[PDB]
């Protein structure tokens, strides 16, 4: 009864201790930003799965299950394509100042922060080609995460890494969702949706990810349950026109999935992997050479995976395995929270019109 | 142009020179079998992506892009869980008899066949726990493949590896689909569907994969595309009946994706990866610890990726890259054909009732 519903704010921060910060620059040629997910003091077990064919990434080898540093404090998601990876340097600097990183000496101030990053391509979308996130903007983002209270609703839409995100020609952005499992563990996702493929079924106008939604969760946005053939046809025409104008004017989904269920790094790497199936149910096509799709998975380690006295109803792989049963539930939830966070990204967005592109939002076309 | 429609029979053998063979055993305790995809003489460039958390496989390392043997002749999909991998030895023996394999000597008869295989769990579904595919059954499957003409319609349903296959409690089976690209290249999938998760949305009775179907392709199966609340209620209860009876009596999707577009092994390996997204769109949940989901990708290397009129209509990644654009189309097609093949598997199945299980088909419940 207590599972199958969202956590308190239906977002990443429903995983207690997890913090989210956005920093962006809009106007005067700029339409880009950075989003930082910051783990609670002491770090979180982290893993990654880079599945798109055209990634821009940093520090992903350090996250291999074989390797030395198992827990990290921060994950960076950034615009500005590979240049935007510069933002991570500013987050490492802040963490160092905070004394947070892997200890490399006797002096507890001697730490080396392991800061993975992934980037999305938004170059020129504000008008100025070289307007990209830098160290200072990465630092701003992590400082804003540190400044938030625990369990603060995550801000969605055209903010942080989603500031210049575009999804199938429509304005994309930041989206987030959570679910509580029957065990009391929370699983949640945050996504910066910048897909080259479409979040929208081109035959009907329906959001691919919608049917994975929990009851009523999208209502606060106000979108018809039937989409008329005419509404959809006008929408397609508008989008084709914004796309043609965008093109004349011009002369990847990044995600973090988190849970408070205690996962080893290998299990978190499997979670990052199953989250990609949630992405596939929300966007089509995905993971192509032109997509940089990357999922980071975090576990705060606060709840055991399996409760202390299992029922006949506890999930069991092959009828017998309780740990694998409990892990399957987390993995399937990882997919579902990412599908749902994609839909929220698409519904939370508002359109833009700059010298670097015209991108109407889903609601502007269908609401 | 000519793309976005099926090839002549809407199946793997639309990829010219590709052959499919099934051998199975039904009755007297048995409900299992083997399916072999047999490439044309000279072999096919092959790769693999094992994404399920509970695989049973053979000879997957030999298909790494870095390694020695880049082309192979046969891929084996088998029932019988890990025991059923024995079937591949019979296929290797037959290929050696044919002089087909990696040359290991000046003598042309001296070959070592690289025969990758994957297995699906169907133990005891015929009534007898130890009735599993063996080498003779694998040999029968590849002999059956070799005797087929080119372009032969693929047999679907409870045949071959699909003989004992079950998908979310419903009878699973073999399914297949193809699509032609604008280039004239064909991309196709064959799937043996045995998922622990569901091919059906539990709120509507709708097949997850259907909205990826090509218009009209499923019409022959005589299944409504809008399901009444009364039908759905009856179907749920019937399945739950079968499932309880199955449990009393007793008390993974494997796929080959092929194309004639010339691909490098690394390109085919990416294709085996994107195909898994198409599996995600047909089955939920998937890729879990209890799923042994495996995709093998084959290229017959008969048509260049690029034809020769690079119209402002030939796809281009980032507006400029012709080769990456053409590959993107194959990668996206690889996902879609596997989604559609899964639906065909579900629709082609007919139900079973044996001492080891009761598994009604989707059509028996919904049509
Ligand atoms: C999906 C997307 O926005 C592409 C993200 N990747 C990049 O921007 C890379 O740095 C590219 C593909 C431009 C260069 O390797
Ligand atoms: C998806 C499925 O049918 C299971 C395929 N894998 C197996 O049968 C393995 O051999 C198991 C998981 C039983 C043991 O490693």
């Amino acid at each position: 009864g207590i599972g199958g519903v969202p956590g308190p704010h239906n977002g990443l921060t429903d995983v207690p201790g997890v913090r989210v910060g956005h920093a962006g620059r809009t106007g005067d040629g700029w339409l880009t930003g950075v989003t930082v997910v910051l783990a609670p003091p002491g770090g979180a077990v982290a893993a990654v799965d880079v599945r798109g064919g055209g990634p821009g990434t940093r520090e992903t080898d350090a996250l291999d299950p074989r390797n030395l540093v198992q827990t990290i404090d921060a994950v960076v998601l950034t615009g500005g394509s590979a240049f935007g990876l510069d933002a991570a340097g500013g987050v490492a600097a802040w963490l160092e100042e905070q004394g947070r990183g892997f200890p490399v000496g006797a002096d507890p101030s001697q730490v080396v922060p392991v800061v993975p990053a992934a980037a999305l391509f938004d170059l020129g979308r504000g008008g100025t080609w070289r307007a990209r996130p830098d160290a200072a903007l990465g630092r701003a983002a992590v400082e804003a995460a540190a400044a938030r209270p625990e369990g603060d609703p995550v801000e969605q839409g055209g903010v942080g890494a989603g500031t210049g995100a575009v999804v199938g020609g429509l304005k994309g952005g930041i989206g987030t969702a959570s679910v509580v499992l029957d065990s009391g563990a929370t699983v949640a996702a945050l996504a910066a949706v910048n897909a080259a493929g479409s979040a929208v079924d081109p035959a009907t106008g329906v959001l691919y990810g919608a049917r994975t939604g929990l009851p009523g969760e999208f209502a606060g946005y106000g979108v018809p349950d039937a989409i008329g053939a005419d509404t959809h046809a006008r929408a397609r025409a508008r989008l084709a026109e914004a796309a043609e104008e965008t093109a004349r004017r011009r002369a990847t989904t990044l995600a973090v999935v988190a849970t408070d269920a205690t996962l080893t790094r290998a299990q978190a790497q499997k979670l990052a992997g199953t989250a990609h199936d949630g992405l596939a149910r929300a966007v089509r096509p995905v993971h192509l050479l032109s997509d940089g799709d990357t999922v980071f998975a975090l576990s705060t380690g606060r709840r055991p995976l399996l409760p202390d006295r299992p029922d006949a109803t506890a999930a069991r792989a092959f009828g017998v395995h309780l740990e694998a049963g409990a892990l399957n539930e987390v993995l399937a939830a990882g997919a579902d929270v990412l599908t749902r966070a994609v839909v929220h990204a698409v519904l939370a967005a508002t359109g833009v019109d700059t010298p670097g592109g015209v991108h109407p939002s889903y609601r502007e076309l269908y609401a």
